[PDB]
Parts: C-alpha cells; structure tokens; sequence
C-alpha cells in the first residue's frame, strides 16, 4: 500500500512518497525532481512537462499551461475571463464550463481544466513507479486553502481520470505545516504562518494548531505575482542591454525572447546561492551571441518594489487573524521562489529577527507535508 503526495502547482508539480522514515521526492529518469505543469499537442503526440514547455514557442496556440486557474471554475467567472485574455491558447465556453480548445493530430478537440491536470498527474504517477517499482494508486492531492469545493471536487477528478485513488484533497499550507511537525508539537495553540511564493501566485496563511487539528484563521496574498514576474523583469532588463549594445531589438523574435527567459529563470536561481551569475547564449538575434552576467545586486534591484510588496499581504493576514507578529509561534516558507535571500531577509526582518522554517526545500515542502498525510491514511 504505497501512497504518494502530489502538489499540483500553477507552475510546477511534484510527487513524493514516505517510506521507511523518509521523505523522497521522486526524481524522474533524467534527475529532474520537478514536472513542469504543462500540456502540449502537435501533429503526432501530446507532449507533458518538460517536453511540453521546451516547445512552447515553436507551438504556441498548442501548448497549454496554468490549468490550476482555470480548474473548478465556470466560464463566466470574472476570474477567468481576465486570465483568457494572457493565453495563447482558445478557451471556449461548453454549457457553462471552461474547455481549452487546441488542435491535436490534425484534429480539433477540446478539454476540461481537470482533464489537462489529469495528464499532468499520469505523468507524476509514472514516475513513482518509476521509482518504486510498483503500482502506485493511492494519492493525497494538495489544493490553496482558499479553494472552494467545486475546485477541491475537480482536482480530485482530475486524479481520478489519472488512474488514481485520491485518499483526500488537503490544503498546500496544511501539508506545510504537517512536513515540519507543527502538529506533533504537544503544548499550547500554535500560529503558523506559511508564506509560500511560487512561480505564478503568492499565498499567506496563518493557520492555528489546537490539539493537533488544523484551522485556518486568514489568507492573503496575490494570484498573480511569483517568480515569472521577477524573470520578466530580468528579460526586460537584457532585452534593453542587447538594444544598447547592439541597436537592435529582439522582442519580436519569439524564440529569441524564450531563450532569453531560460537563461534568465537559470540564473536567477543560481543568484540564490552565488552573488553572480552568466548568461550565455549562441546567436540569440541575427547571428549575435550574447555572454554577460549580472550581480545578485542587480537582480534585487530590478525587483526591489516586489520583493518589498510581499509584506503587505502578510500583514493583512495578521490583520484578518487578529493577531499581533509577535504572537506568530512559526514561520513556514513554502515555494521555490523563497530560496532568494533578499526574501528569507525582507520577511524575517519583519519579524524582529525570528527564524523561519526552511531546513525543507521550499519548493518541496507541500510535496512533502502531502506524502507524510498518505501514509497516515493508508
Ligand atoms: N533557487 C531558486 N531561487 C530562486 N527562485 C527559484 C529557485 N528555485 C526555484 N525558483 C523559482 O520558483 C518558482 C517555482 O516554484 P514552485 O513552488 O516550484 O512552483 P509552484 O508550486 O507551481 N507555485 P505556483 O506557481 O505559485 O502555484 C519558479 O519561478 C522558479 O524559477
Ligand atoms: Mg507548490
């Protein structure tokens, strides 16, 4: 009986299992412990993660992505009329629901948002039994506190047309809390805040623990800020040094600009553990390579206004909670984008110095919290 726990990004999913005391968050055949939340169809197969992504400029109207924002949802929900509008990809209206239009093999056809994160989640089902050699049928699957029951209902179908057996649908900062023990921690109530930055979206949420039974007390935070804006700053920034140096402008180059993004999310990660950084690129434009660098300095400042805005949300969280910073018993970071310093610093600053909990690779942690809750239940 084998159960795994799945976080189901906007951006990103991972899967890890508990066994024998540990925590493993499953890597796939190529080492990559990360599954890009991506779909893509050509004339010849459906592409997933990865694979997907890597083609994404080639074939835009084709491959989608940010499914998590439209799942659960009816289409003339507000919410999803204003995402429509920053995809390359058709969504179309079917008795109500959001469907993705693509062509596929030549053919058009069209899917639920719960349906393209169903591929999303065969792929992770793979790779855990990849993993374990084993069939693997048992899931707990991690959702935003602030998920409703249509978008809790539709993640777990998502799961179910993956070939699995959802145990139970938990929130992403629950799972958090539960990777880090708060739970087990006999004594008094406990306030937790998880402020989890990920790839498209910021959560805060302040949960309290009283005997073990998890509450959530408030939640803030932005649908639509995390670590792509902080990489579009950066493009935005190379894209007016390749014009200065070279008066010339690669916006209009899709592949050109794509490249440039992947060099820039690379870096910007590297910037998370060194203070410097190159990009190095082949013929980005008209046969011109481009080799530079750029300081942890520089990026910091490219998004200091960013960086800086996190802790209003963190502070209507504790206006909503009623409760005052200081009566915060834990700090959770959860989502890769909280590996930057400058974060760990902004926000433990604004707790007069209190340690944050980050010894669980962020990024990780809901993975994780979420595999510990399937064993319990298994
Ligand atoms: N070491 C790092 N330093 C800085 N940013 C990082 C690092 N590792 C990952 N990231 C960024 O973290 C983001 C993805 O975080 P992750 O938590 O894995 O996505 P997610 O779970 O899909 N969250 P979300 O998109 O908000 O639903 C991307 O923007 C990455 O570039
Ligand atoms: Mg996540």
């Amino acid at each position: 009986s084998p159960a795994v726990g799945i976080d189901l990004g906007t951006t990103y999913s991972w899967v890890g299992v508990f066994q024998h005391g540990k925590v493993e968050i499953i890597a796939n055949d190529q080492g990559n412990r990360t599954t890009p939340s991506y779909v893509a169809f050509t004339d010849t197969e459906r592409l997933i993660g990865d694979a997907a992504k890597n083609q994404v400029a080639m074939n835009p109207t084709n491959t989608v992505f940010d499914a998590k924002r439209l799942i659960g949802r009816r289409f003339d929900d507000a919410v999803v009329q204003s995402d429509m509008k920053h995809w390359p990809f058709m969504v179309v209206n079917d008795a109500g629901r959001p469907k993705v239009q693509v062509e596929y093999k030549g053919e058009t056809k069209s899917f639920y948002p719960e349906e393209v994160s169903s591929m999303v989640l065969t792929k992770m089902k793979e790779i855990a039994e990849a993993y374990l050699g084993k069939t693997v049928t048992n899931a707990v699957v991690t959702v935003p506190a602030y998920f409703n029951d249509s978008q809790r209902q539709a993640t777990k179908d998502a799961g179910t047309i993956a070939g699995l057996n959802v145990l139970r649908i938990i929130n992403e900062p629950t799972a958090a809390a539960i990777a880090y023990g708060l739970d087990k921690k006999v004594g008094a109530e406990r306030n937790v805040l998880i402020f989890d930055l990920g790839g498209g979206t910021f959560d805060v949420s302040i949960l309290t623990i009283e005997d073990g039974i998890f509450e959530v007390k408030s939640t803030a935070g932005d649908t639509h800020l995390g670590g792509e804006d902080f990489d579009n700053r950066m493009v935005n920034h190379f894209i007016a040094e390749f014009k200065r140096k070279h008066k010339k402008d690669i916006s209009e180059n899709k592949r050109a600009v794509r490249r440039l993004r992947t060099a820039c999310e690379r870096a910007k990660r590297t910037l998370s553990s060194s203070t410097q950084a190159s990009i190095e690129i082949d013929s980005l434009y008209e046969g011109i390579d481009f080799y530079t660098s750029i300081t942890r300095a520089r990026f910091e400042e490219l998004n200091a206004d960013l960086f800086r805005g996190t802790l209003d949300p963190v502070e209507k969280a504790l206006r909503d909670a009623k409760l005052d910073k200081s009566q915060i018993h834990d700090i959770v970071l959860v989502g890769g984008s909280t590996r930057i310093p400058k974060i760990q610093k902004l926000l433990q600053d604004f707790f007069n110095g209190k340690e944050l909990n980050k010894s669980i690779n962020p990024d990780e942690a809901v993975a994780y919290g979420a595999a510990v809750q399937a064993a319990i239940l298994s």
